[PDB]
């Protein structure tokens, strides 16, 4: 049963002209789709639809080829081209009966514009803080009005285009807060200096907007009411709530956040530096000057919260952008009270790291579906159930090898499940043990509770944990039609790297002052004062185990020959793990390989120590002038960070003996997770989902294709248009 | 006409059976196109074709979504969709009389494969050298199997898509190559080991690949026959040879270029690093031992260069890629002695930055219309010649107003072209001054000559150099019917940076221990033993002043507040340019901003200082702990590198007297280059590119729409497809 306390949570909502079903609001946020994946676009917002979100919106939304997000992907409403494309999608939240918003964008020198080369315009001259080679253009009067125009031309073709909300997009630092914050605008004319001075040009783009499409669509805005940069941006409770207080007449709704554009991981937290309602102490002061609705993100996925800040008058409505990635139907299932089979967002942020590469579609580490819901047609909820009686052996259960079951179980096989180790969860049951990384455990908490209910409903299936390693014996012998190994990855012990392939001589974790992460993270090993992380990884795992010890009080030095945190920086972690690595005084050494440990003792190097002039030098001989900075730096106990192999000893075996597969009535077996090959959590997740899916198809260990939503030679994106090459002669 | 020397570049050759009109080929090279961009693909290189190249071929070309290069384009043939798609560049190069070639491809782990997110597959698991966090599975000899076979599906492909030629393409490290190269290859089966082994690989693949389609199609292999690493891996005297020797039957022709992925530079030299021919000593001992036709690329652009190495027997044929994109019709530039209008690409590798920050298109410092051919369609060598007797001032010859000259010129207008410079080139003139940039003035040196010998056909146009700086007034009373303000951008004087966006605190370079890069290139201002330079740019020009000082033997730290030379990353200067600074004994201060500049000294600090927990603090206050890490450095001389800004001031003049235009006879006046903005050089060339081009539309100072390639909704990649959703269930 919905517990009574959330009916506050399905009350509509007034909206200017327009109606919320429900509280439930999907704020806009890319996904790798933009105008030009129109497929992906519509499914995933619609399945959010179904799901029973309210209002669904496209990601920032580019309102002219000088703002251009290109290498990044936004989307586009340019041309008719573009309404067609987006249009897709609305029909397709309208037959679900929720509304769909669009977010009207320019971002000025925020824009690289590296497809539509045109120069990019704004407040004052400056070079972006974030693409720091992309300067504009001063604005001019008649800039001013040419580039507001572009925006009512934008809320136009939003119309024709069937979007029932219209933003004009003021976070993340883009144009109207460029204007706004002193930062930028540098202009003493009447656009500058005081604050209805900066305030007139988002006043006046947002008039300009309602004027437009402001009897058939709520125009919302949304805003950085807080830079939390401090003094000299934003701050609430000097421009913030003034602001709010200027622009309140003109607003349908606002819909708030914190943070500027280049570190937006501030909107975006972590869940490695911010738990759930972070954002609130700063969303909280627009409500206290506002008399319109407002909504306020902050990784909002837990019902509880979700009425208190309604009932405490912080928030109106709940904004969500991860979670909805997480749990496109996380409102059916709180209006139907289903509370257990609710996926928690992670916080882990992968999904920002797609689009933040610029290019791939976002993925998502508990929703293997995100992306998958036009291309590969799988829905998140619903099922292909088997035709026959066909049961699957999976060893371990991990992210791999769980969601292998989840979904096969759901899909109505029979499953046995079994693993050595105690609890559902691979390697993330050290992971989540990491500093900060708490909430990363919701990935096997899911698994473990949904597969506890599979069990229930499938008769046959079994759970069995704490397990003797299997033998490909017990395996062959083990009498399901099918096996899935999914069996994982360790660390490398050796090592083993990225830059020579191969095992650095006298690295070895078997020798007493010698650590991988999983002796470092069991904790019964002993670690000396003098710590040094030989890295060559760019994700997590090196700087977190920096962390760790140095919180546990050794003397930390990272030795990497990588670009330490790389990855990081794409999940909007990267500044407060720098920032919290220096705060405790952990050392960094860039750019520095090592070529031979020595008890107490390694020997490592610069990378760039080669000569710059490449001379041919005749066979057997470097063609640089060879590498003489090597140096010897000592340690007490040194921790391997080096690369990771796949742990595939018990599918070598039964490779081997596949000769055997068919008297034991095995019709296949299948590599999947790390034990294929060792990848993201998220990607490793996938693996399962997919086999699953596909246990029917000829060889399910690769994988059928997919939709691909590519341009047809012959077809104009533009409608009525020549697609023939064409000369200006 | 043509210095006869010279025919024997339009002699024919043989190629299994396949014939090539002349010996100028361009070998494999992306664009930005791949399989995505068909309108692209096809002219870019239907205009090589047009201009007398004799076989064109695709970017790299993947057989399989496991060799995916999301979030890079690379280009496909995996279905239909693909096939039609590619055809239109075959029919295209085909109108023109020359040969089609499409670059098989599989990378193995060098395929992040974001998109597909399937695991890719090797020879031994690794992680790759270049994409650290992508790892492969390792082939049992069944994945060897179905490997080959893609190769030989997509070879099919190649066929009913209308290509002459067909690679296996073995070079920059990709599979083929990873087999062969044991700093992959760990196998000790009967793929391994042994050099007959380690070339197994290849050796099928080319066979079945004849096998398939060798009757109708050339097969061609790209072979790296030393991968400039050492012993370790591929030497030419070592293997190289040796594995031309074992493969000499099947392949109809090779083709040679030196290095590895995660450095391809050395492939691709920089002319900052590599002179024409550079690769020679390799590419040579490829004929001493093969007995079919050799080509193998090194940047040629001379033809003398060129017949220098056919005569001496080093090479068959001439492979372009950079050349032939710099003057798409170099050859029957070459072909028509018309040797003076040979447009010289100057390698500064920009072609190759966009396709490596992974998604734009290419562009290029020389040439403006490449990319451009499509949605544009301009024309390298043709122009809409004007209907009318308007004249334009340009006020600046540099990149943006010289281009802008070489085209309206050539678009029949009357044009004045006036400078306060003695030479044609405004910035570019000192930037070509700098260590290594030798081989960037012939972009200058092109328009100069071009307009030099267009004055003699338009003959009212005008040149006009070391005159006095035009006013306004002169502007004005200039007569000329529109006019181009292209006065260029200067270093930033102040200390102005993209972090604060303002000036720091007692920077000024008036003071004699500061100074800009303009001064230290002129080489007037005296410049004391110990030098910092404060960069704020991510581009050549710090590291370039680093190079100079330090080898004028002053004392060099560079103190960056950004990342040094990210850009170079991307133009494969990186590596060079790093061992270069190191040579050089060049200080590096990293994550390093500043906040004072005092006579002697600077006080600068860590930008991950701040604290990492961010907590709300009220208005007024930092909502972390604030930085303490501030600390006072001493120099003798100050160089800021720290932005640019637009030199605006004559058309702030212009645009205020804007009222008096019409009185004048005044149409319009528009801003170009990096006056209108600071933007790389290609970038200011193509603003003059534009303006020209389009001198006659509404406003010129704003694009004209191109014409876009995007999937129009309801049209189905796939060949009779469904483009509606449909889930499976
Ligand atoms: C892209 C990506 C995938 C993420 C997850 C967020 C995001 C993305 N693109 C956005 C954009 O187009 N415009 C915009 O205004 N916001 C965009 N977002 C951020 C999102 O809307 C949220 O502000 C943050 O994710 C924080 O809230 P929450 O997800 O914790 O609920
Ligand atoms: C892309 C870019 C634009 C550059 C010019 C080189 C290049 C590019 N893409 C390649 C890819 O598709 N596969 C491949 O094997 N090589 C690729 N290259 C290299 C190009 O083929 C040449 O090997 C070098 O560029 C040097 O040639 P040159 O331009 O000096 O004649
Ligand atoms: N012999 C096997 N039998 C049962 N479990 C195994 C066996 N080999 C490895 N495991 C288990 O496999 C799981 C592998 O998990 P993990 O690293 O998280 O891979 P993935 O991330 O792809 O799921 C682990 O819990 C480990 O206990
Ligand atoms: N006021 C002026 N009158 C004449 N020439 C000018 C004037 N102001 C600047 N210039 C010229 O403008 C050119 C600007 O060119 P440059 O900085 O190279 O711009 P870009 O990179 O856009 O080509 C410089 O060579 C300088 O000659
Ligand atoms: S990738 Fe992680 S943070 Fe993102 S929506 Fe998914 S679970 Fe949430
Ligand atoms: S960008 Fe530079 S290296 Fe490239 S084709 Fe052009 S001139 Fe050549």
């Amino acid at each position: 049963a919905r517990d009574p306390k959330h009916d506050i949570l399905f009350e509509p909502i007034q909206i200017g002209p327009k109606t919320l079903r429900n509280r439930f609001y999907q704020v806009p946020h890319c996904i790798g789709a933009g105008s030009d994946k129109p497929g992906f676009q519509s499914a995933h917002r619609s399945v959010k639809a179904e799901g029973g979100w309210a209002a669904l919106n496209t990601e920032y939304c580019s309102i002219n080829p000088e703002s251009d997000d290109t290498h990044r992907l936004s989307a586009r409403i340019w041309d008719e081209g573009d309404v067609r494309n987006l249009k897709a999608m609305t029909d397709e939240v309208h037959k679900y009966g929720a509304l769909a918003g669009v977010e009207l964008w320019y971002g000025g020198a925020h824009a690289p514009n590296m497809e539509s080369r045109a120069t990019p315009r704004g407040p004052s001259q400056y070079a972006s803080e974030f693409e720091t080679l992309s300067y504009c253009k001063e604005m001019d009067l008649s800039d001013i009005a040419q580039v507001q125009q572009f925006y009512v031309d934008a809320a136009k073709r939003s119309r024709d285009a069937g979007f029932d909300i219209v933003y004009v997009y003021g976070a993340h630092s883009y144009l109207p807060l460029q204007f706004l914050n002193p930062y930028y605008n540098k202009r003493t004319d009447k656009y500058g200096g005081s604050l209805e001075n900066r305030a007139r040009f988002w006043l006046e783009t947002l008039e300009k907007v309602k004027h437009a499409v402001g009897s058939d669509c709520a125009i919302a805005t949304r805003f950085g009411v807080d830079t939390v940069y401090g003094p000299g941006q934003i701050e609430a409770e000097v421009d913030g709530q003034k602001f709010v207080e200027m622009a309140d007449s003109l607003v349908d709704m606002w819909d708030i956040t914190i943070g500027d554009i280049a570190e937006w991981g501030e909107d975006a937290g972590p869940s490695r530096f911010y738990q759930q309602g972070h954002t609130i102490p700063w969303v909280k002061l627009v409500k206290q000057v506002s008399k319109k609705p407002v909504l306020g993100v902050g990784r909002y996925t837990d019902p509880e919260k979700m009425i208190e800040i309604v009932t405490k008058g912080y928030a109106d409505i709940i904004g969500c952008a991860r979670p909805s990635i997480a749990d496109p139907f996380l409102p059916q299932k709180v209006e139907q009270g289903r509370y257990d089979d609710i996926r928690v967002c992670i916080g882990c942020n992968v999904c920002i790291s797609r689009w933040e590469i610029g290019g791939p579609p976002m993925i998502c580490t508990q929703n293997a579906t995100a992306g998958e819901e036009y291309r590969r047609g799988w829905h998140p909820e619903k099922f292909r159930q088997t035709k026959n009686k066909d049961s699957v052996l999976i060893v371990g259960a991990g992210p791999s090898g769980s969601e292998a079951a989840r979904v096969l179980m759901e899909s109505g096989y029979t499953v046995h499940l079994t693993d050595t180790a105690e609890k559902i969860g691979g390697h993330l049951n050290q992971v989540a043990a990491l500093p900060g990384l708490g909430e990363w455990s919701y990935h096997r908490d899911y698994r473990e509770t949904q597969i506890t209910k599979l069990l229930k409903k499938n008769k046959e299936s079994q759970l069995a944990l704490g397990q003797k390693p299997m033998t490909a014996d017990d395996v062959l012998q083990y009498g399901a039609d099918k096996v899935i190994i999914a069996t994982g990855a360790r660390w490398n012990t050796d090592g083993t790297n990225c830059l020579t392939h191969d095992p650095i001589p006298g690295a070895d974790a078997s020798l007493p002052d010698q650590l991988t992460p999983e002796q470092v993270m069991d904790g019964k090993k002993k670690i000396g004062k003098r710590v040094v992380i030989l890295n060559a990884d760019t994700y997590f795992m090196a700087p977190s185990l920096a962390e760790k010890l140095a919180t546990a009080g050794h003397e930390v030095t990272i030795v990497s020959g990588v670009h330490l945190a790389n990855y990081m920086h794409f999940t909007l972690e990267y500044p407060n793990m720098m920032r919290r690595l220096h705060e405790l005084h952990v050392e960094e050494l860039g750019d520095h390989f090592c070529s031979r440990i020595e008890p107490g003792r390694m020997e490592i190097y610069n990378i760039w120590g080669d000569g710059s002039k490449r001379t041919y030098r005749g066979p057997g001989v470097s063609p640089r002038d060879a590498n003489t900075s090597h140096r010897w730096i000592e340690f007490d106990s040194l921790v391997l960070v080096t690369g990771r192999h796949s742990e595939c000893t018990l599918w070598n075996e039964l490779k081997a003996r596949e000769s055997e597969w068919a008297e034991n009535d095995i019709k296949g077996i299948y590599l999947i997770g790390d034990a294929e090959a060792p990848r993201l959590i998220a990607d490793a997740t996938f693996t399962g989902h997919r086999v699953a899916r596909e246990i029917e198809e000829a060889n399910p260990q690769i994988a059928i294709p997919y939709k691909r939503e590519t341009i047809a030679w012959g077809t104009p994106h533009m409608p009525g248009g020549n697609f023939k090459i064409e000369y200006k002669v």
